[PDB]
Formats: structure tokens, C-alpha cells, sequence
């Protein structure tokens, strides 16, 4: 589980929103697996804007946040999880590193912020939805 609190949005796995989540949504992509609601508070997070291919993943299945290299976000194929079919998912960014999917939501970051969230795992790497594209999460 877990979120990116920036401004007044609450970004998640689109296979892990709320009911209030779709409530109040904002924007969903199946093909990304996200999810974007309104919040009444604001939040804590800054959303990377760059190129960065190294970063910091929290993995809540070791307790651990891991420093990581990862891929460019691009339209992979992801073999079938507990939560999802064997699919293509696009804006997919891999790492070498451990994934199980409670995993998902936990934060990618780099020098400038927040890159991503867990979105997939298993054979020994783990995938990041990307964010920062979206680039409207920075303002209204
Ligand atoms: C004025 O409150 C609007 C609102 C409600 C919510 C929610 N419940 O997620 N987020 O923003
Ligand atoms: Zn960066």
C-alpha cells in the first residue's frame, strides 16, 4: 500500500483506490494502473520533473528502502499477478529488486522528488508507474 501526496491530489494504484477515491476522482489510467482523487488537506510530496535513472524504492516487504537503477518509462509486458491479469502496462519503469504486491505504492525517488510508485514484481525486478508526466499535479 501507499500513496503521493502532492497538493490536493492522493495518487495510488489504480487496483488499490477506495470507493472515496473513485468518488472524487481526478483522472484513472487501467493501462498505467493509477488513480488520482481530490484531498481536503494538503499534502507533503514534490513530483520529480526530470530524466533520472537512479533513485530510492521503499519495499515494505523488507522494511527497507533500496537504492536502485531503473528503466525509462515504456509500454512492458507484465506477467499475471495476484491483482491483475498477464497484460502489457505502459509508463512502466523496472528495477533489479524485490517486489511482492502489498509492495505497491511504495515511493520511487530521486534528487528531485517523487518519480513513481511500486506497480509490479516478481522474477527479481520491480516496476514503477511513473508520474512525472503528469505534469498537472503541480498546480490546481
Ligand atoms: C471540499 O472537499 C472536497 C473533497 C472531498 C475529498 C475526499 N473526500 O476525498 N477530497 O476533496
Ligand atoms: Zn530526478
Amino acid at each position: 500500500s501507499g500513496a503521493i501526496y502532492v497538493g490536493n491530489y492522493r495518487v495510488v494504484n489504480r487496483h488499490l483506490a477506495t470507493h472515496n477515491d473513485w468518488a472524487n476522482l481526478v483522472w484513472e489510467d487501467s493501462s498505467r494502473d493509477l488513480l488520482v482523487s481530490s484531498t481536503t488537506a494538503q499534502g507533503c510530496d514534490t513530483i520529480a520533473r526530470c530524466d533520472c535513472q537512479t533513485g530510492v524504492y521503499y519495499c515494505s516487504s523488507r522494511r527497507k528502502h533500496y537504492p536502485v537503477s531503473f528503466s525509462k518509462p515504456s509500454l512492458i509486458f507484465v506477467e499475471a499477478s495476484e491483482y491483475y491479469p498477464a497484460r502489457y502496462q505502459s509508463h512502466l519503469m523496472l528495477a533489479v529488486g524485490h517486489s511482492e504486491p502489498g509492495d505497491c505504492g511504495g515511493i520511487l525517488r530521486c534528487q528531485h522528488g517523487v518519480v513513481g510508485i511500486v506497480s509490479t514484481g516478481g522474477n527479481g525486478l520491480v516496476g514503477f508507474a511513473d508520474v512525472r508526466d503528469l505534469l498537472w499535479l503541480d498546480e490546481e
